[PDB]
């Protein structure tokens, strides 16, 4: 009900703690039973969701139209849970903002919000040795326990953080395309 912007009641429902091999990220779930996760997180037949192990019954890794890794792997999931639909809230074009906010949920940072500010085109990107397109940047000392890490800026869920290099964050861009 109360929450400065949409993205507090989509967080309670969508945000949540994803344990795969690679450990726990933050994990956003965009409409029914599909969620999206980086694809470096390389989740197995199974992820471990808030503390329960669910089957993942589809997991396609997101490309463009050359090829290159989107770093974004969509998963569909075994499980009568419903995530609230998203898409309506995911701009159609990649989208930058002068005032985002960094949305985390793991046990080390369970439900937080951080506001990052201006998140810019960054574009290509070597992401620890694999070339990832469309990218986003953002100021903000980067580390352990922020990947998967939602971006959002007023009424719009925007990136998911995929990686960062001390001083910078990067994040894939959401757009609706992808989900539909």
């Amino acid at each position: 009900g109360p929450g400065f912007d949409y993205a507090v009641a989509m967080a309670k429902r969508n945000i949540v703690t994803a344990t795969t091999s690679k450990g726990e990220f933050t994990m956003l779930g965009v409409h029914d039973n599909v969620a999206i996760l980086p694809t470096h997180a390389s989740p197995g037949e199974s992820i471990v969701i808030d503390g329960k192990e669910v089957e993942i019954l589809d997991a396609k890794a997101l490309e463009d139209q050359a090829g290159t890794n989107l770093e974004i792997t969509i998963i569909t999931l075994k499980r009568n849970e419903k995530f609230r639909d998203i898409r309506p809230h995911i701009p159609t074009q990649i989208t930058e903002t002068n005032d985002g906010v960094l949305i985390v949920n793991t046990s080390k940072y369970p439900n937080m919000y951080v506001p990052v500010g201006a998140v810019t085109e960054q574009g290509y990107l070597n992401l620890g040795g694999r070339q990832t397109a469309r990218t986003l940047m953002y100021n903000f000392p980067t580390r352990a326990g922020q990947c998967g890490g939602v971006i959002t800026c007023t009424g719009k869920v925007i990136g998911m953080h995929v990686g960062g290099n001390g001083s910078h964050g990067f994040a894939a861009a959401l757009k609706r395309s992808y989900f539909t």
